[PDB]
């Protein structure tokens, strides 16, 4: 009979993506089980409890924060796309146009807030230390002619005080959620080269299990690659 394999996921991309894997695994023996969650920290925390198997919503640096964060021990299992971060305003066309004291909010943890610094910094918005990490804060801006004023806030909640911001850097999962369009509506964006795969991320009980790695090989597929071009138009880049 079949191997169980339990997969926490957020909706868009990774509960579509894996969705589409599903019959493949399926024919080669895996019965995959894929439960939805809309935030960053139950997917981790249902693994790390022996609830599901794996999880695929994050990339390394938030894991390798999460792990030092909460003591926990999840691992890596194979990066399988990027999202490049876009910065959206509903009340601006360009950065030219951001006025003095504008509000940019960004995503309050530290690899997510960090990346978005970082954007804005590659963006020309601010300035960065030059000794500055990918966990950078806005402690280590040097340069803010405007006086923007950069707020923090859980990365979820984003869409939802684009209204009422000059200007807000959504992760992209997020972004498609509330159909923002990375491509056409992003005033600025990363490129896909980054620190930002996402991975899928199980343990060291099963991160070499047969099952695990049925799957890993599934989402390196030319037929995921495909629906991953597809589907998402450029928003969401095969890693692989
Ligand atoms: C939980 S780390 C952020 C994950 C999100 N899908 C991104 O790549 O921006
Ligand atoms: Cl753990």
């Amino acid at each position: 009979g079949a191997e169980s394999l339990t997969v926490a996921a957020t909706p868009v991309p990774h509960a579509e993506i894996l969705n589409v894997v599903k019959p493949l695994l399926a024919k080669e023996g895996v019965d995959l089980k894929i439960k939805e969650f809309t935030d960053y920290v139950q997917p981790n925390v249902q693994v790390s409890e022996k609830r599901l198997d794996a999880n695929f919503f994050q990339h390394q640096p938030y894991l390798d924060e999460f792990n030092k964060a909460k003591g926990t021990d999840l691992v890596a299992v194979t990066g399988v796309h990027i999202e490049p971060l876009g910065a959206y305003s509903s009340k601006y066309k360009k950065l030219d146009e951001l006025p003095s004291g504008a509000t940019v909010v960004i995503p309050n943890d530290a690899t997510n807030g960090g990346r978005a610094l970082l954007l804005l910094d590659k963006a020309g918005v601010i300035k960065l230390k030059d000794n500055k990490s990918i966990t950078a804060t806005p402690k280590d801006i040097v340069d803010n002619p405007k006086n923007i004023k950069i707020r923090e806030l859980e990365a979820a909640t984003l869409p939802r005080v684009l209204t009422q911001v000059d200007m807000a850097l959504i992760n992209t999962n997020y972004a498609l959620e509330a159909k923002l369009n990375p491509t056409k509506d992003a005033l600025a964006i990363e490129g896909s080269d980054s620190p930002y795969v996402n991975i899928l991320v199980a343990r060291p009980d099963n991160k070499d299990s047969d099952a695990m790695q049925k799957l890993a090989k599934a989402l390196h597929s030319a037929e995921i690659k495909q629906f991953i071009q597809e589907k998402y138009k450029g928003a969401v880049v095969p890693a692989f």
